[PDB]
DNA sequence: GTCGTTAGTTGTGGGACTAAAGGATATCGTGAACCGAAAAATTAGTGTAACGGGTATCCCACAACGCTAG
């Protein structure tokens, strides 16, 4: 249980699944700024819920 | 001639092998018979109505005047 990629150290201590996280496909926004990103409304509403 | 030593194999054993998503499975073979355990179902037995004063509360209606004479 303590050994390997799926072991405790490398699966639950050195890297963790986290809250306030999301995932989606990426499209290109050419009219945006270098420090900007476009978040979908549902993703932002779920992430910023508190 | 014989015994311990050193280095170079040689065979054998233990330990590594991106990151992201997802994530459904199927799983044989049979020997008997009696006793004990507890969990469940079935059966057997008892019953009020108004009254006296006296007084606590409720709803429900009404009152809570005006004038004259000795």
């Amino acid at each position: 249980s303590l050994k390997g990629k799926q072991g405790r150290f490398r699966q639950n201590l050195l890297g963790k699944r986290v809250d306030y996280s999301a995932r989606s496909v990426i499209v290109v926004g050419p009219e945006m700024k270098l420090y900007e990103c476009g978040l979908p409304k549902d993703m932002a509403a779920e992430l910023y819920k508190p």
